[PDB]
């Protein structure tokens, strides 16, 4: 049966300021990921081009608990949208051997988001 994975939306954690706890979420199809907006100000977008071909885009209201159902395998590179260039991200990876995952390491984005997502995946 389905499993949900609950991430708290954070103005403080512990890799700093502006971080999705956890980072990593492993799901598989069918899976859903529940966003808690524990601290106000806070949202999850997709990032274009970083996620599986064929998945849908979304983008949810700041301040919302949002779930999110996934489907297609692969990673998935997701934002808050307002502090994306502070480093709010979270990796979903869908099953196994992420094909998109190495894509997505090497995609242009901001020096402190690829930082904090190179020691999410080392903690992997
Ligand atoms: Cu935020």
């Amino acid at each position: 049966a389905s499993e949900n994975i609950e991430v708290h939306m954070l103005n403080k954690g512990a890799e700093g300021a502006m971080v999705f706890e956890p980072a990593y979420i492993k799901a598989n199809p069918g899976d859903t990921v529940t966003f808690i907006p524990v601290d106000k100000g806070h949202n999850v977008e997709s990032i274009k081009d970083m996620i599986p071909e064929g998945a849908e885009k979304f983008k949810s209201k700041i301040n919302e608990n949002y779930v999110l159902t996934v489907t297609q395998p692969g990673a998935y590179l997701v934002k808050c949208t307002p502090h994306y260039a502070m480093g709010m991200i979270a990796l979903i990876a869908v099953g196994d051997s992420p094909a998109n995952l190495d894509q997505i390491v090497s995609a242009k984005k901001p020096k402190i988001v690829q930082e904090r997502l190179e020691k999410v995946i080392a903690s992997a």
